[PDB]
């Protein structure tokens, strides 16, 4: 029965830790938070207020070709191009980056399944030059969070949901790692080619773990004590530092697969 | 039962009598032209390929204030300003309008309740200057469609969700026009400000008609023989040139006003 405001949710923000100048990539679902004057782009724009013109904050938008029709080989010649400009966000991964992509001044990264959208004062160095094999790997926005040493803000959004620890999933060396291949059309200088890409599989588990173990490992995170647990409006939430809950999913992964 | 493409899009336009040149303003209801290989957005494409660059795509893009929200004193610190490039579509117009004003080169004219969203060769023209007051009137993106002599698309839409019609009711001299008046908060040049506003009422019908009585005109015009309908992908749809449907509509409801 409570309804947020631009102002009451900067207060939740800096409750829960959000501070001047971080980049903060943000997993949501928005119908957690409940009623909000200015529907989601009151959120959007607190976490500015709250950052400041040099943060930035980050969402993850991929985009929707599913891969059934990539596949299908009758469909080829009609399926589009990605376009970082143009290309919609994944909608299985909510309003949330679609909110972002299409408020002006957002920039969106290169490579399209792990393509992420960011805005504010590092959009540019965020988005730029994202590989397009491995991108989940160190040349991508979520290297360089880690690099930037900013959070993630899981918004009423289920832990499993944290995309960053894709990227412990590309760095730990654990066995039997499965490598995906597929095609994709792209722009190369403004022209649909069809290119070939590699990269870990991040679709499902490592063998031998729950399709959902990413939560697992997050909770096993603030169980140290670290990281922070507070009310968006009313959005149960969750702030991490990316940098350590990377390192803690590294050796969590490393351990795991050396009992194998 | 089939797939649509930009390009089975593209010849279906082509027979409701899209053509070189053209500005259409379309209202759609999206889920009825069935699966397309890449989104709405391909009904888009495939619209801008058969006008070509000089043609123009419009819709109705409105926007989100509720008046009850509007009229309360405590909310009014928190209502965000009318923004033409940042305060989304309504939503009860459909996802359509946000398609066209999200599509990069688009743009939305400046007064609130009557916004439109326009993209392509004749779009500056189309948006610009809309009066504040009577939205719907000479000085408004309908007005200079009937000047332009364009059309409009229902595209598997209501009929009775024709909005160049509501410029009809501004035209038409019949008694007893309801008039609106509101306040409500604006962006002036990136700063808030609360603005009187006044207009023909278009939430509800002149005294002395039903509800969807727009939709029975739209017919009756196809009476005539001066509309065509067909399907659009899986959509049944019409086409209707906007200068004749203006006048039919007028001379309607002058006549009607006499008997009332
Ligand atoms: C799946 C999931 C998104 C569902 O969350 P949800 O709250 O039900 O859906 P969304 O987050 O899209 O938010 C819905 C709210 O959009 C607002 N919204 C959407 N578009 C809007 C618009 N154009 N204008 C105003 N409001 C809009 C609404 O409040 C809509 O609610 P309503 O339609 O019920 O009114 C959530 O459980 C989740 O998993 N989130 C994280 C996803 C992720 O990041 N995944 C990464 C890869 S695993
Ligand atoms: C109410 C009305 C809009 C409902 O139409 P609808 O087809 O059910 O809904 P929309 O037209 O918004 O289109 C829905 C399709 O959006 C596609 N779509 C919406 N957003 C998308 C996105 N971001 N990315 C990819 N696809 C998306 C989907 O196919 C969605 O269907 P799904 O959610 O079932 O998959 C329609 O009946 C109507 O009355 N239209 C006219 C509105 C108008 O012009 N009013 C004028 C003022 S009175
Ligand atoms: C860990 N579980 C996740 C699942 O959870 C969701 O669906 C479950 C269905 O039973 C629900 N129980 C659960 O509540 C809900 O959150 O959603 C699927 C969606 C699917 N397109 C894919 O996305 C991945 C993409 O394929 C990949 O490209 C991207 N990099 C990462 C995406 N997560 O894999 C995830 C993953 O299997
Ligand atoms: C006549 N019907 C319309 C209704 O759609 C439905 O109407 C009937 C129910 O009422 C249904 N039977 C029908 O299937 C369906 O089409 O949507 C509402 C949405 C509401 N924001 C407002 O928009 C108006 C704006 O408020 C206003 O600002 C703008 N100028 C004109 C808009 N129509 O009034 C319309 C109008 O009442
Ligand atoms: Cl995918």
């Amino acid at each position: 029965s409570r309804v947020s405001t631009r102002s009451s949710l900067a207060e939740d923000l800096r409750a829960i830790g959000l501070a001047d100048g971080d980049a903060v990539l943000v997993h949501a679902a928005l119908r957690k938070v409940g009623k909000i004057v200015g529907g989601p782009d009151d959120i959007l724009d607190a976490m500015r207020d709250v950052i400041g013109p040099a943060g930035t904050v980050l969402g993850y938008a991929d985009w929707q070709l599913e891969d059934e029709i990539r596949d299908d080989p009758a469909m080829r010649e009609h399926i589009p191009a990605f376009d970082p400009l143009r290309s919609r966000s994944i909608r299985d991964n909510g309003f949330w980056p679609e909110l972002i992509r299409t408020t002006p001044g957002a920039l969106r990264s290169a490579s399209p399944g792990a393509s992420m959208a960011a805005i504010g004062g590092e959009a540019e160095w965020f988005t730029a030059d994202h590989a397009l094999d491995y991108g989940y790997g160190p040349r991508s926005p979520l290297g360089k969070l880690v690099e930037a040493k900013g959070k993630v803000l899981m918004l009423g959004a289920p832990l499993d949901t944290m995309t960053l620890l894709a990227h412990a999933e590309h760095l730990a060396d654990f066995p039997n790692k499965r490598i995906l291949r597929y095609e994709a059309p792209i722009l190369v200088d403004g022209e649909k080619v069809w290119r070939w890409f590699e990269e870990f599989d991040t679709s499902d588990p490592p063998d031998g773990l729950a399709d959902d173990y990413f939560a697992g490992i997050v909770e096993e995170f603030l169980a140290t004590g670290r990281g922070k647990r507070g009310k968006i409006g009313e959005a149960s939430s969750v702030l991490v530092p990316a940098d350590e809950i990377v390192a803690f999913a590294v050796d969590w992964l490393e351990r795991w697969g050396r009992t194998a």
